[PDB]
């Protein structure tokens, strides 16, 4: 193996129960669709105590729709608080800007915030090229026992087409965890591997 | 075994209203809820045998300690924050060194941070976040551990640990602490 330099970390939250409708989104906070998890995932994936993390991208694929899913891409680099309402707000903003889009389309919302009518599977297609793709599997190999690829990208669900795309299964531990908790764990293991300890 | 956490929420108001006003405020009240959610809940269900003590310090008089016990007690910010508001409201009028039961597995106390440490030091293995501390991965977590989390110590016998190279939110530290005990106990 090579001595890696620090690379982009990406995450994909497949929120299949999540409304693409701006208002039905704020409605599901604490509701059966559990819309808080998106905000926590955003928090954990982009923020530490001191700073925001450099070079992180989260893709939120909001699926529950009358037409196309909205893929909301947040980039820690250009996104100039971390509580549930403020991050959920970033979403509503991007959702409002997506209304009336047709298929296979892209709309800049603000610096480092984009919305796209791209399928989950199509999006994987694009990331599959130059990213190391990973998914969660209680029966996958412990993450502490693999060498995490460069430009890694982690599929988290709010819950073989995959094997074709080179998607490798990993596990973070014995227990079932919130997607938001998976984020912190992933980040931490790459922080270790990068630091060498 | 038992797992415990203490969160010294210095500058977290003991008043109910001022707490709600701090959701995303100068003092970030949201992190109390997140600490609770991560210490008490997994995706499958609540955790067994977990206790969290929240020490709220921004007080007129005495600070309030809210102990939540996983065995006894929505997971979103407003639900767990509501638990706290109920607890602080149970605390109005309390004297120094008092205890008041809010509901099964919810308790409010007018005991100090160090006063609580002193008690816990009797039986718990005390631990502290320190970027210079041993890596949690290299030590064997002691029996009945308690993890101090910020927003004399050496005398009480608390020993320093680091979860990694970076500076995390208290709530992120809870996740990584649980996950390490989870590993050591399943023999991973």
């Amino acid at each position: 193996s090579n001595a890696m330099r620090n690379t982009m970390r990406s995450f994909i939250l497949r929120a299949r129960s999540a409304p693409t409708d701006s208002q039905r989104l704020l409605d599901e906070i604490g509701g059966k669709c559990h819309t808080e998890i998106l905000a926590h995932c955003m928090m954990n994936s982009l923020f530490t105590a001191q700073s925001h993390r450099e070079d992180v991208v989260i893709h939120l694929v909001l699926e529950s729709t009358r037409d196309y899913s909205r893929t909301i891409t947040v980039e820690a680099n250009e996104i100039s608080g971390f509580h549930e309402a403020a991050l959920i707000a970033l979403l509503v903003k991007a959702l409002d800007a997506s209304v009336g889009m047709g298929k296979e389309q892209t709309r800049v919302v603000q610096p480092g915030l984009t919305v796209r009518t791209i399928s989950f599977e199509a999006l994987l297609g694009e990331l599959a090229e130059h990213h190391s793709l990973y998914m969660m599997d209680k029966k996958g190999d412990s993450i502490r026992d693999i060498k995490i690829g460069p430009n890694p990208c982690f599929i988290l669900t709010d819950h073989n087409s995959m094997k074709r795309l080179g998607v490798e299964k990993i596990s973070l531990g014995p227990k079932m965890l919130f997607a938001s908790q998976c984020v912190t764990l992933i980040h931490n293991e790459i922080d270790h591997q990068e630091a060498g300890w």
